[PDB]
């Protein structure tokens, strides 16, 4: 026992891996090195284009990284579509994902699906969204398709939620931000603490005070409706990704923290918005969280001398 693991940091802008590098030395079993020192057990790397090529080569050196190469395939708005449209065991069972299309600055099935709604009298309000980049919430197809060419960024038109479930007082809108960790073995872990971001119609609601509104103002509960469904979309998007990201054969390990973003309507339904690959958190959590990313994700590979997570 009593080993001394190494590690480097190639992303300092990251507040989440800034807090871990702190808890890391917080056990004196670790030691940071130079940004370009190959001799590492762990690498807290950059948000974009991480050099997964120089990993696994050092002999007798096992390396864990905080990103799963290719999980951008779930974090790219665009790619998020291609992925669900492709996936057979999903495209059918997919009722929680706004019909979206990627217009090449497709666009065909767009209008074709736009008319069918204009000709059946019903909501026909969409929203234009950028890949990694501006947005627009229109109803005139052409007033959009002719607006994604002025951007030249390849966007995605998505069904806008006309009937959102609001909050009282203030009668404001909101979205929930989950937090999922996936270690080297591939065990999903949902951090019990989520967070609501709201506006005027903003604050920051927490699962405790939020579950309040869902009963003493409403007729239901936080897990008897929402959590049940969230714990599914998540489980499904990841299980559909497992094949293209499994490091089961590469010469190194990797884990990652994802940030799911959902929306609920008056019908009480839950929809998925986006998934974040390098999501940050809330200042009242950076502590209880970052400790998990080391308890569950890190020390699971590199041992040490010696209720917050759900495994889907
Ligand atoms: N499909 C949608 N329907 C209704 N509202 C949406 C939809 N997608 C996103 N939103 C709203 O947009 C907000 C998020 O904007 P955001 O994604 O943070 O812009 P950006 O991606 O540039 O940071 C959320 O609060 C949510 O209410
Ligand atoms: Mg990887
Ligand atoms: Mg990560
Ligand atoms: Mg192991």
């Amino acid at each position: 026992g009593s080993f001394t693991y190494t590690f480097v940091v190639r992303d300092e802008n990251s507040t989440v891996y800034a807090e871990v590098a702190k808890i890391l030395l917080a056990s004196g079993q670790w030691k940071r090195l130079k940004r370009d020192n190959p001799k590492f057990n762990l690498m807290l790397g950059e948000r974009n284009r991480l050099p997964f090529g120089r990993l696994g080569h050092e002999p007798g050196l096992v390396q864990l990284v905080n990103y799963y190469r290719g999980a951008d395939k779930l974090c790219r708005k665009a790619s998020l579509v291609k992925l669900i449209k492709t996936s057979p065991e999903l495209t059918e069972t997919c009722t929680w994902f706004p019909e979206s299309y990627v217009i090449y600055p497709e666009r065909e099935e767009f209008r074709s699906s736009f008319n069918k709604k204009k000709e059946n009298e019903e909501g026909n309000v969409w929203i234009a969204k950028s890949s990694s980049g501006g947005i627009l919430i229109s109803s005139d197809a052409t007033e959009l398709l002719d607006f994604i060419d002025n951007q030249g960024q390849v966007h995605v038109i998505q069904k806008y939620l006309e009937s959102p479930l609001l909050l009282e007082p203030g009668h404001r809108k909101f979205d929930i931000r989950s937090w999922v960790l996936v270690d080297n073995q591939y065990n999903i872990y949902l951090y019990r603490e989520g967070v609501l971001r709201t506006s005027s119609e903003g604050n920051e609601m927490f699962f405790e005070e939020f579950n309040q509104y869902l009963v003493t103002s409403l007729n239901i509960n936080l897990e008897n409706s929402i959590l049940c469904q969230i714990k599914e979309i998540i489980r499904v998007c990841l299980s559909c990704l497992e094949p293209a990201i499994s490091t089961k054969y590469l010469p190194y390990h990797s884990f990652q923290l994802f940030g799911f973003d959902f929306m609920v309507d008056k019908n009480l339904k839950v929809w998925l918005i986006e998934v974040n690959g390098a999501p940050a958190c809330a200042q009242k959590l950076y502590a209880e969280l970052c400790k998990g990313i080391v308890d569950l994700a890190i020390s699971s590979v590199f041992p040490l001398n010696e209720n917050v997570f759900i495994k889907l």
